[PDB]
């Protein structure tokens, strides 16, 4: 009669619990120190329960930090919006014409003829196609563009059911963790490392290490191996291993093979010869990709030299931006008889849906959020705090805080959670006298290893909407390409990080 | 087949051309200000001629202007979110409830029960009400609170215009629309808290000119009210004219009737208000209520509960405080009950209804006004003005009053009257005709953007509702400016000299 009330209320009895429970810490200690904790408790918790919805959450801090006295609603204004918002809308002007033109139906069908049907090969073909795709574009993006299709190619490959269900576990499964492990190569593949990134930069501003081919000459390494051991772990777990099949060349002729071949021979010719905005849409991608390589790698100045009076000014943004408004600008169909006008080969009304505006609020409120933790002096606290810490040996100090990250992005977004550590390790690393890279490398590596929930990114809640995958089948999947994952972080930064970045002493661009 | 193909194509042909052709202008001149200059051409252009959406012109910023060199792309992404951007996420929250519940519905439906079937008194009363409320909450406040509601009496008309058995209805549209957006005569400037414009020039007349208190409530009233009417009227004859026939017959009945008809039954069709419209309702007055509270002027409101961090909580806080609200207010419920309930509005409702393409235009406009002033292009027109001291007394004003309307169609108002006023008063003190003379002019002017819906927010809520053509929007707003430009000079020449002593020299300004 009264407790049956509670458990339908939950969320706001939640809502209004967590709000007043936490009340007495800005109430009675009159410090912005604690009244930012406040707002970042308040934030913290309900991005982790997901009492409110996200980006309903990430404008909290809008509201509290103006009201607190900590920050004016100007300032706060002003931290929702930065480069990666930029990059992000010029590269969902890409992926909506790629979506489209069936850009991405073209290359995996080719992908398919080309490696074939065999299911244990086909999933290490898939799996390197989307993390090739996450390179250049978002994880999320990339994951509900990839496997639309890749269930289409499943089903007529199955069709052409005690394997069947087991099969198509596999390929949600290897989308979802592919679509995370390419995006990490790249600063613009996710928007984690965008995200670190611009935190790094604009704490840091005099260190020039983290540009495209630094961050993919250490990246790239670490990736491939964790995408093969990958496959590896899901073939095994799934399908298992049948060496002779897998090895053999294409001399053991089987009716079944070549009947599912053709289907996907008479899908592809079905497609239809490629069409020019097709074309202009690889074009453009090619194009992209060439200018965030061109600008400044380290060995030779591509176009930064060009502008080499205003440093820092244009940067990949600009290049996502120059590329994307050009898919409102070239002519794709017409329609003189009644019109006489032309189609721009993606219109406005086609942009604004696919584009993340939850996406873009939640950066920029955990942007803000960040920007208020700073300002009230609440990170110099946590920093000081912490200060003994710095006796422990400096690898546990990495491993403690890479484990803690990986374990609280299982349940929270990727970008909730690299925003509420990189206020704090942050200022830890200068408490220790060690290299404020050496702990945020691993971290925002790890920071993206979340394959356990559904709800741990959107990759992971794409694949899983289709039905086919148990929240244990996908557990037991995502602990051991987590446990690879951080296993190869580890490795790569005892090896083959430290070198280029000289992570074993402390930099002149830290703070003493 | 060559003219045909160029016919077709005109729209990329004509961004290409003009990409190209005002080229010259950044290579040559110094190559320092007109970058800037020639950013602002090509996207004034494309926004006046709609050669590219409006969104994706207002994104040309934050490609020119890190590229020209003029700012840093860091800054010009910051530029893209302002209060303007929490403000339209709170109020686009609250009509989202709005227009969920049928609350529109009711109210448009009651009013046309009430007053004004007929379309032109309906304009005049639309546009009245929307100028006594943005007295006193706001410009862009007001024309985000009553918007809806007139767009759901057209609608409504519309409907009913059926008679039980569209060329009207879409000027019709347009016609409440505008109306709307350009309700800023007597609300915006009446007061000296009706626009932040009034209250940049208020403050800074108060710190340059400590012995002058002649500028308060009342006596900022009794000079504005006069001219803000006048320009209300004459405002409202224009766009009746421009957009409706010339009605002279009637207004020295069986169609009234057939229409007041079906308004009944689709009144009665609601049936009694429901607790979700209540709600909503209860939440609209206490919105309202908060941003007429925060500092009315005649009496200290709730930001004197906040004497500490002065101006930290704006108009835009009030706004997300109250819609934040409808993502967790219980709204329906979903052994009868099976596991939980729902809110007002979903997420997935407010991402859709949101004007995605206002927030990046509004973004875009604000970018392009602030490197307008990273280069001193904007300080470059400015001190084109101060040179003219040879123009004895009203020559100067015409020319500035003219200069701060036309800058205030692509800058934002405070922005644009917070360059100029510094440069005007001293230009006002190396003559010896009382700074307030020049001042007010100005002051008024700056509040005269009806061109180019990127400058005003309140042009811009209004332009967010599916009429986005701009030439339609300019040639209103240009009788409108000039209506106003003409009233405010009325009012200098006649009726605003005996009261602030114009033709003479005061005490209070320097010597
Ligand atoms: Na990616
Ligand atoms: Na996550
Ligand atoms: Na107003
Ligand atoms: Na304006």
């Amino acid at each position: 009669k009264f407790f049956s009330y509670i458990l339908v209320y939950r969320r706001f009895l939640f809502v209004v619990f967590t709000v007043l429970v936490l009340l007495p810490l800005p109430i009675v200690l009159h410090t912005k120190e604690a009244e930012c904790a406040y707002t970042l408790f308040v934030v913290a918790t309900f991005w982790l329960t997901e009492a409110l919805p996200l980006s309903v959450t990430a404008l909290l801090p809008s509201l509290m930090l103006p009201m607190f006295g900590i920050m004016p609603s100007k300032k706060v204004a002003s931290a929702y919006f930065k480069d990666f918002h930029l990059l992000l809308i010029g590269v969902i002007c890409l992926a909506t014409s790629i979506e489209k033109w069936n850009l991405h139906k073209r290359i995996a069908l080719k992908m398919v003829m080309m490696v074939g049907v065999n299911p244990a090969w086909l999933t290490l073909g898939f799996m390197s196609s989307t993390a090739f795709l996450s390179m250049w574009l978002s994880n999320t993006s990339t994951a509900a563009m990839v496997m639309p299709i890749a269930e289409a190619v499943v089903q007529q490959i199955i069709n052409a059911t005690k394997k069947g269900h087991v099969t198509r576990k596999l390929t949600c499964l290897c989308i979802a963790y592919s679509s995370t492990i390419g995006g990490l190569t790249t600063i613009t593949g996710t928007s984690t490392n965008l995200i670190f990134a611009e935190y790094f930069n604009t704490r840091y501003p005099d260190c020039r290490c983290l540009n495209f081919g630094s961050w993919f000459t250490f990246s790239f390494p670490a990736a491939l191996i964790i995408l093969l051991l990958s496959w590896i772990w899901l073939q095994w777990l799934f399908l298992g291993f049948n060496f002779k099949e897998m090895f053999k060349c294409g001399k053991t002729k089987t009716v079944q093979q070549k009947a599912c071949a053709e289907v996907i021979k008479q899908e592809y010719q079905k497609l239809g010869p490629i069409r020019y905005q097709e074309i202009v849409t690889l074009v453009l991608f090619i194009i992209m990709a060439l200018l965030w390589f061109s600008r400044d790698p380290g060995f030779v100045p591509g176009w930064s030299a060009l502008f080499s009076e205003y440093p820092g000014f244009a940067t990949d943004s600009t290049v996502a931006l120059l590329i994307g408004l050009l898919f409102f600008l070239i002519p794709a169909k017409t329609l003189e008889i009644v019109a006489f006008d032309y189609s721009p080969l993606i219109t406005w009304k086609e942009f604004q849906s696919f584009m993340p505006w939850d996406i873009a609020i939640l950066v920029g409120g955990g942007f803000a959020l960040a920007d208020g933790c700073e300002e009230s002096g609440l990170s110099k606290w946590i920093g000081n705090k912490l200060s003994p810490l710095g006796s422990l040996p400096a690898w546990l100090i990495i491993l403690i805080s890479s484990l803690m990250v990986t374990s609280l992005t299982e349940v929270a977004s990727n970008p909730a959670t690299i925003t509420l550590f990189l206020p704090i390790l942050s200022p830890l690393a200068e408490a220790i006298h060690v290299n404020p890279l050496y702990i945020l490398i691993p971290s925002t590596l790890c920071t993206s290893f979340a394959f356990l929930l559904p709800v741990a990114n959107p990759p992971n809640a794409i694949v899983f909407s289709y039905g086919h995958l148990k929240v244990i089948d996908m557990v037991k999947a995502g602990l051991g390409v987590n446990i690879v994952g951080v296993a190869v972080v580890m490795l790569g930064i005892c090896t083959w990080i430290v070198p280029m970045f000289d992570l074993y002493t402390y930099p002149s661009w830290a703070p003493a």
